[PDB]
């Protein structure tokens, strides 16, 4: 039977699913790691013992445990992020969707979630692979791993909780597609790791990783970077976050074995109730358990990585969104709003880049300002509120890739760069926000095919390009099915944007304040 | 007669001048002071005494001993400004153009030349009085002063070379005008000072300066205001630079008696062929001799005056040119030339920004360097050279007066703010240097209303409007004739373009640029 895979960790048995008036099998649930419950809570993760029988894999397995999303009930733009299964520390598994009839050796796609490192789940709507797997007959496979303080709680020299052993599930996931996607039809030399935001900033970590180089051949990042501001810490300040987590459950903390004894006893949501007071800054776009720049995974600093060519060389396709910053502006910034039109005053967008930048002196917050405010029209409540979009946007996001991609692509063996701007037409957030981060995921797996979500058929078209553009470049390391999208190069830096018009080419994306977030402001801060 | 008048000093005998087919008097060359010559140089001035008999004022004065210009000989744009009279130490003399017949009590006029402070004449062509005295029945006078090392060496707590000597000339001026005046028709209630750069400077010194405030009515200032960083030094600077100076003509340095007893018995072109050599960085836009802030002409810091409003309270009117650094850059900076359009590769750009802000550390070098170029085309040779002039002309001029002007304002009777742009038809200067500091004296001097001087007849009619505006406003306090020119105001910041298009009320003259020159760079070079 079909749904019937014998791989080296046991039989599993998958489910056939319908898509678009046709269908597909998926195997829901893959176990791919012994569950990190007790005395594993904080530990790297261990390959999941083989079995005998067959393993049920018909439905979605639970989510990792994890801060749920409560700042709009209800409201599907902000529910569409929270966990849709239940929660659960046993929850180190895969799913994969498979072209019917099974191939024998296709591309294969493997899908890393975000979540700010502290939140994301496998078995969102939006992350239904069926559309993909279907459409472009790939394999699809999403991973999950653990996140927040479970997957990256760093106390640096202990082996009970080093920190990076959610990046350590991911690669332990790729390990098993390494080993076993063959048996469901996939190619495992031709594995292409895609995700979004902090799934993209884990991508490009793989890239760098010496010991996740050779699970994959090629990487697609959307909206992310390994060097994001906020995608790591020092080992020092990952010690100083969990030891002020312990700080906020009485802890004895008299000594590390003394803390991760303490923090094991808790259940996971008295760790999630306070995750978020360890924070060592008022701020935005700042999590608090995330990856650590510890010797191991990351032997030196990401940008000697960077500057000395020390990652894997393959290809790579990435980008970003028009408007990075706004969602989060809105969930913590003063003056925006939900269902109000958020025209900062000139007073809450000075608060708003004080929160954009928090490691900032005086100076470079002044340079900031400076540098984003229209000082011919200053009280202008439409430029502050789009002004401090860009200024978390740039910081966050966009500026951090552009680092990356100029970095890569000098010892890289191709690399192609878009700009997403395109706002669906039936988004539910508010008009102010524009291309949100996070908006482009359902282009990439094609929601707007299906019918009754509502989208026009120009979106259903921008969709099946997206779709075809990303498993193409999968399959060969070029989205261009032999209008081009040039390669980025170091002396032309050429991208495309992406939309429902005719495809445009530009060059250097936002060079002018990139120039300020990645030269400028760090000299300045260093030398004052 | 008409050409005879009676002053305080003693009889003067002026003699009559054509001007646009009918004629005026002038008295050319009255003496308001002693010469200032063998153990008087460096000395404050002394009053002419009185003389009997008559004083023949029908030719030109001496021009004070300067550096003379060579870059370009013969070259008429040049040659415009150097010397046109026999050089001599003994040159404090002033000129009196008087209406025909002689009017009983009207508007004065009195101009101030520019130079940089160490160069300038009061008997060029560009500023023959006739045309405006005539034209708008003005009794219009033009002093003169001691420039370079003459005027300025100083040498703080020595009486015999205290500093400031050169402005000390200029209000001995004024106190002569404000005495006698009154014989030549001329109402010394109402007097107006008017000068360009350095001259503009010096009129904004002389409304900050408590002994010089009493003696004028009302100031205008082209492209010069008293804060401008060539425009002066401390007294430790200033001493500096004097011992350099006597260091150069191997004096005996072992105090400052020595010092200046060396430097009286130096001819005057020894003390200019060496002037050049005491600047302390290599930098353009930058004098050897100038203002010292003394505690006694100037009372506290410039800063701390314009602040706390310490000083004459009226009205101003003020400005600039378009293109303020080109002449500096032509002269001083590499890539430059006369002959060539001056394009402008990035490496001198650099260089020229080196040049520019001679004070900058390198963090200050990098925010001007980012601050005006555009990375998305930093080859850009027109870019560059066009980003030089306006870093050159902000930093020099335009944004130090827009700091003036805003803190004056504040206290101030009225202020009226234009921003000249029109470049002469006939203008010999090539192209790329665009609308030139001191371009706009000509229209101001009614040059273009002699048809042997080549200027359309809309320049004639600009020149017309500009020297009615001129003296409206130093009739009355105002340019307007009861198309408006509005007041410029603390809100509101409205200034007037000048050129031969309708008129254009503009908001906020290069506010973006002047936040970083007068806010944003000096916070950073402090911090640093
Ligand atoms: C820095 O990236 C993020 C930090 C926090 C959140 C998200 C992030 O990326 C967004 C889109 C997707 O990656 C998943 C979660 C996001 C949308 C849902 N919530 C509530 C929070
Ligand atoms: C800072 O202002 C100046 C510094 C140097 C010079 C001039 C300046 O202003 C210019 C126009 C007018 O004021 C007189 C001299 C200038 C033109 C002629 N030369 C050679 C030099
Ligand atoms: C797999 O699990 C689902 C739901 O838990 C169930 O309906 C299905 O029949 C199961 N298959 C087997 C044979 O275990
Ligand atoms: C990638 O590598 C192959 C050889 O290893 C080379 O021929 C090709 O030009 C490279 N492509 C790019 C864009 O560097
Ligand atoms: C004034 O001086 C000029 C030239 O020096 C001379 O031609 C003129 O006649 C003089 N007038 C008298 C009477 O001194
Ligand atoms: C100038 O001063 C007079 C009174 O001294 C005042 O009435 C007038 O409004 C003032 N003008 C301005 C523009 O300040
Ligand atoms: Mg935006
Ligand atoms: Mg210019």
């Amino acid at each position: 039977s079909e749904l019937l895979v014998n791989t080296k960790s046991g039989k599993v048995m998958g489910t056939r699913v319908p898509v678009l008036s046709s269908h597909i099998s998926a195997f829901l649930g893959i176990p791919f790691a012994e569950p990190p419950v007790g005395n594993m809570r904080f530990r790297r993760p261990e390959p999941k013992k083989p079995w005998s029988g067959v393993w049920n894999a018909s439905t979605y397995p639970n989510n990792c445990q994890q801060y749920v999303d409560e700042q709009f009930p209800g409201f599907s733009g902000s529910e569409m992020w929270n966990p849709n299964r239940e929660m659960s520390e046993d929850c180190l598994y895969l799913n994969i969707w498979v072209p019917s009839p099974r191939p024998k050796s296709t591309t294969v796609m493997v899908w890393i979630y975000g979540g700010g490192f502290y939140s994301g789940s496998s078995t969102l709507d939006v992350y239904n692979g069926k559309y993909l797997a279907y459409t472009e007959e790939v394999v699809l496979v999403s991973l999950s791993y653990r996140v927040g303080a479970f997957g990256f709680l760093a106390l640096h020299g202990s082996q009970e909780a080093p920190g990076n052993v959610g990046l350590l599930d991911q690669r332990m996931a790729l390990q098993w597609v390494h080993d076993n996607i063959q048996f469901f039809g996939g190619d495992p030399k031709t594995v292409t790791i895609f995700g979004e935001s902090a799934g993209g900033a884990s991508v490009g970590m793989h890239i760098l990783s010496p010991g996740s180089r050779d699970l994959f051949r090629r990487a697609i990042l959307q909206s992310g970077s390994p060097n994001c501001p906020w995608a790591s810490v020092s080992v020092a300040e990952g010690r100083r976050r969990a030891v002020e987590l312990g700080r906020n459950l009485n802890c004895n903390l008299n000594s590390d074995e003394e803390l991760i004894h303490c923090l094991r006893e808790k259940k996971p949501q008295e760790l999630i109730d306070v995750e978020w007071n360890v924070l060592p800054f008022d701020s935005i776009f700042r999590f608090s358990f995330v990856p650590v720049i510890d010797g191991e995974f990351f032997p030196t600093s990401l940008e000697s990585m960077l500057n000395s060519g020390n990652f894997k060389k393959t290809q790579i396709l990435l980008g970003v969104n028009k408007d990075e910053g706004s969602f989060f502006l809105l969930y913590g910034a003063p003056g925006f709003s939900k269902d109000s039109e958020s025209k900062i005053s000139r007073e809450d967008f000075m608060s708003g880049v004080k929160l954009s930048v928090p490691h900032a002196n005086d100076l470079g917050l002044d340079a900031v300002t400076l540098q984003y405010t229209d000082w011919m029209d200053d009280n202008n409540g439409i430029k502050n509120r789009d002004g401090l979009d860009d200024i978390v946007g740039d910081h966050n996001v966009i500026c951090p890739l552009m680092h990356f991609v100029n970095k890569y692509t000098k010892f890289g063996n191709g690399t192609y760069l878009y700009f997403f701007n395109h706002r669906a037409s039936n988004l539910v957030w508010p008009e102010w926000m524009g291309v949100i981060h996070g908006y482009e995921i359902e282009f990439v797996f094609g929601l707007p095919l299906v019918k009754e979500l509502n989208y026009t058929a120009e979106e259903e078209a921008l969709s099946r390009r997206i779709m075809h553009y990303w498993a193409t470049f999968a399959k060969t390391g070029n989205p261009n099915e032999p209008s081009k999208w040039p390669l980025f190069t170091t002396k032309e830096q050429k991208f495309i944007d992406l939309n429902t018009e005719p495809m445009k080419v530009h060059q250097r994306l936002r060079v002018q304040m990139c120039v300020f977030w990645n030269q400028f402001l760090p000299k300045l801060l260093n030398a004052t």
